[PDB]
């Protein structure tokens, strides 16, 4: 109960919340039905509207008015935003030339430039260009400030997961808001867009910007705004707050608009009805900037204009129904729409089996517009598994489509023409970023980046130490005039061994065989040099990766490749090699088909053996450096060493062989040479982090050879492709992947066809950031370049999406 007998007089939009004194006056009391009786009268005044008029100029103060045009309004800080324009002959901010803001120009007593985050729901990246004619204030922020062509949201591309990612720098799986609708089995509680439960503190993990600020002595305005408070009032409140005394004034503020998302849902992303919402948003930005200009704060405040996600065309007729696939449809619960999450309707149902469900949903229709996954098999780049609120069974839905449980759910819930929530690499889901102010750069375009990076930057903008998060701090230094964060490269934890020839052939009883025993001082001194590392400068272009955890490993040198070989995991952690544009593909000779050779630098006890592979009817083996790309017939023997071998399912060998035999050479030709680092990944607990030895759930039968969950490759070349990969003077170009190591190709519906028809599509889906691979391997790449460390960090966060231009 709320005894709302108290008063909001002098308390409107109070920053500090109240419990004991019964009545509340903050922009959140509406959501609790706990506002003072006089809240509306005192705090939501509307009289005379939102703009000054010529006749209102100089008027006597009338406290009933929504905003003021009297002479005293400026010092009081409550003028209508157009006051100086209408009454004092000033120009609107949008009509002023832009001028570089080299330094904050703030009133006396401002300790730091304030930050205002202007966030817009459903603001698709392409609106910046397509709506540019009707959005002059936003176009000025964009062209005069720092802007990306687009910003990548997190999956799912829903409002709460994204806004809370912006606030925390965390993947949804870590912050816990993994959808707009959620069931937590530990609390036995449901989170819904509508209602009370979403306000419970237990849903919201990590440390959002406002708590980071408060704990470090920096005051914050409220982030959440009640839906019925009009945008003009939201603006005027922020402007009022900015006029508070030094000791009370917040340094960080948030505005939120329900538009253009609200209209996009009803009309689609480019419905003709979409022009007006874009116009209204721009008008709100104008009121803010005019308002700042009035307060002499328009060259003081840093302003971020940011979206949560974009918007796609989706209509009722484009719905797949699980009732068309399952006979058991009433035994499951589905979280429906632009993603699917399935669990058992009842945890008492012993007959429920996720395996039969997955099978019944796999490639059953010609043009199936969703694909089923166990969550740990979803593309690693989505970081969407490590939370008990994410159901084991997930459906990735094609863009433009919906999944539902049965037709009644869709016609007894066509209204909507737009939706969002799809895979975060989908172009229509891309959103916006503009930064404008003394701390951002002037007239600067930056490459697209992910929204997980912004928390760190907002901390930099406010002088805060960020809480631990999923951004890569420093990777956005190129957005900033000053306040850059300059990290040091992490220290290597394990130094490598450099073994020479220590074992005789006969010491190895591995059950391996090779027709290699066919016999010169010219080329024998030459091969010893290669084994000492004489070609290493060619195949290790960016220095060796640092191992950031305690382990035992060897560096192994060869003519065509170098590797860091793990004595603990009995395989390389990484294998590095350069393939030039002129390089040639050769076949595996007949006498070498099933050849595996003991490596005389590495003990039998730290080697794989062929007998385990023979015994394991499910498991076969592949090579990290591809024999097909050896530089000569003599060098090819190196690719058959037991230390270059890794466990592979025959189904995965089809993918891997096509990558190695076909695609590497294709990249080398397209990119003017490529450097490749490949290796295994072990993530059995699907937390996105390197497993320790005691977390491994599968070994090659009868052995201690651990089975990877994934294979990565990092493919680097010169950004200026007129320069060969191995002779590059400037910035680099990278694409990488994390392929799931699976015993079937059920993921690829076209897989009974030639690899040329399905493998590259699989790899595109499993595209990855170098940073994703770092977390997963405990390695740190690009240690020795001539490039700035921040530039390298940006490169490590790059994701090659394979979407056409936005
Ligand atoms: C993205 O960035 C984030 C942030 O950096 C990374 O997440 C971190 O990963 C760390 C490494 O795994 C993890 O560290 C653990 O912390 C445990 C204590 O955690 C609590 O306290 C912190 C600090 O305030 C808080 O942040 C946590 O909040 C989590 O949990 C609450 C629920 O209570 C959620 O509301 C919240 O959203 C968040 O959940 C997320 O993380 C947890 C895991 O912590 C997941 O379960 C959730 O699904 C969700 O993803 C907590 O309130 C601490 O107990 C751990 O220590 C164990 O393991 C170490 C290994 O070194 C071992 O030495 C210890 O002995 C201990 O083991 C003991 O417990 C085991 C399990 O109970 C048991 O099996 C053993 O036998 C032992 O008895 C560990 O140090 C850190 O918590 C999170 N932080 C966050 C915010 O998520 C993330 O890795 C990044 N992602 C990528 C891909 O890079
Ligand atoms: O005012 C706000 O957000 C400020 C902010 C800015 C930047 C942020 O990020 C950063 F901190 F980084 F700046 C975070 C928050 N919000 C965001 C909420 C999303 N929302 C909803 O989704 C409704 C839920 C109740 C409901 N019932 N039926 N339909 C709904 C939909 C209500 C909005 C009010
Ligand atoms: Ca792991
Ligand atoms: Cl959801
Ligand atoms: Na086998
Ligand atoms: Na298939
Ligand atoms: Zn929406």
């Amino acid at each position: 109960w709320t005894a709302t007998s108290g008063s909001c007089k002098g308390r409107c939009f109070e920053l500090q919340e109240v419990g004991p004194p019964d009545c509340r006056c903050d922009n959140l009391c509406k959501s609790y039905s706990s506002c003072c009786h006089d809240f509306d009268e005192l705090c939501l005044k509307t009289a005379r509207g939102w703009e000054c008029t010529k006749d209102r100029c100089g008027e006597v103060r009338n406290e009933e008015n929504a905003c003021h045009c009297s002479e005293d309004c400026l010092s009081r800080g409550d003028c209508c935003t157009n006051y100086q324009v209408v009454c004092k002959g000033e120009s609107h901010w949008v009509d002023d030339d832009c001028e570089e803001i080299k330094v904050p120009e703030c009133p006396a007593g401002f300790v730091r430039p304030p930050l205002i985050i202007f966030s817009v729901d459903g603001f698709r990246a392409s609106y910046m260009k397509k709506g540019s004619k009707v959005m002059p204030n936003i176009e000025k922020l964009r062209s005069c400030g720092t802007h990306a062509p687009y910003m990548r949201p997190v999956y799912p591309t829903k409002t709460f997961p994204n806004l809370y990612t912006l606030a925390t720098g965390l993947y949804p799986e870590s912050h816990g808001i993994v959808g707009n609708s959620m069931y937590d089995p530990v609390f036995d509680a449901s989170f819904h867009l509508r209602g009370r439960e979403k306000f419970n503190h237990r849903w919201w993990g990590g440390q959002p910007l406002w708590i980071t600020a408060t704990k470090q002595g920096v005051r914050a305005g409220t982030f959440f705004w009640s839906v019925s408070i009009p945008h003009e009032r939201r603006i005027l409140t922020i402007l009022q707050w900015l006029s508070l005394p030094d000791n009370e004034r917040p340094s960080v503020y948030a505005f939120y608009s329900e538009q253009p998302d609200f209209s996009g849902h009803k009309y689609g992303p480019f419905g003709p009805e979409m022009t007006n919402p874009l116009r209204e948003i721009d008008k709100t930005v104008g009121q803010l900037m005019d308002g700042l200009k009035q307060l002499r704060l328009h060259r003081c405040v840093n302003v971020i204009f940011v979206g949560d996600h974009g918007m796609e065309d989706v209509t009722c007729d484009r719905t797949e129904f699980l009732s068309n696939y399952l006979t058991n449809v009433d035994d499951i619960t589905l979280v429906p729409g632009t993603l699917g999450r399935i669990r058992a309707k009842s945890i008492n149902n012993s007959k429920y089996d996720p395996k039969t469900i997955i099978a019944a949903l796999t490639c059953k229709k010609p043009d199936q517009h969703f694909k089923p996954y166990m969550k740990q098999h979803l593309p690693k780049r989505l970081h969407y598994a490590n939370n008990r609120r994410i159901e084991d069974i997930h459906l990735l839905v094609d863009r433009r489509w919906h999944v539902a449980r049965k037709p009644l759910d869709v016609y007894k819930k066509c209204f909507f023409q737009g939706d969002h929530g799809f895979d975060n690499k989908v172009n229509s889901m891309q959103t916006v970023f503009v930064g404008y102010g003394p701390t951002f750069k002037y007239r600067t375009k930056v490459p697209p980046f992910e929204n997980i990076e912004l928390y760190n930057v907002m901390c930099d903008l406010l002088g805060l130490k960020p809480a631990p998060n999923n951004g890569t701090h420093g990777s956005l230094n190129h957005l900033l005039r000053t306040n850059t964060f300059r990290p040091t490269m992490p220290d290597e934890v394990s130094r490598p061994n450099y073994p020479g020839i220590m074992y005789l052939q006969s010491e190895f009883d591995l059950g391996c065989t090779c027709d290699d025993k066919v016999e010169n001082k010219l080329e024998e001194l030459n091969k010893r040099l290669h084994t000492k590392g004489s070609t290493k400068e060619r195949h290790l272009l960016y220095g060796r990766p640092a191992v950031l955890y305690r382990t035992s490993y060897d560096i192994l040198y060869h003519t065509d490749f170098e590797s860091g070989y793990s004595e603990i995991f009995l395989m390389p952690l990484w294998t590095s090699y350069t393939i030039s544009k002129q390089a040639e593909v050769s076949s595996i000779p007949e006498h070498l088909t099933n050849c595996v050779r003991p490596d005389v630098r590495v003990s039998p006890g730290f080697s794989q053996n062929c007998l385990a592979y023979k015994n394991d009817k499910q498991m076969s083996y592949g090579f990290l450096f591809p024999p097909y790309l050896s530089s000569s017939p003599e060098a090819k023997y190196d690719a058959f060493l037991v230390t270059n071998m890794v466990p592979m399912y025959p189904a995965f060998k089809r993918v891997w062989a096509y990558f190695q035999r076909v695609l590497v050479k294709k990249y080398a030709s397209e990119r003017n040479g490529v450097n490749v680092i490949s290796g295994p990944i072990f993530d059995y607990n699907y937390d996105g982090l390197r497993d320790t030895e005691d977390e491994i759930k599968q070994y090659v039968e009868g052995s201690s050879i651990p089975v990877p969950t994934h294979y990565y490759s990092i493919i680097t070349s010169c950004l200026d492709f007129t320069q060969p990969a191995d002779k590059c003077d400037g910035p680099l170009s990278v694409s990488s992947f994390i392929l799931p190591h699976r015993p079937d190709n059920d993921e690829s519906c076209n897989s009974s066809e030639d690899e040329s028809k399905w493998v590259e599509e699989l790899m595109k889906m499993h595209t990855a950031r170098v940073r994703d691979i770092e977390h997963l391997t405990g390695l740190d790449f690009y240690r020795k370049t001539s490039r700035s460390y921040s530039e390298i960090l940006t490169l490590k966060t790059y994701l090659h999406t394979y979407e056409s231009e936005i």
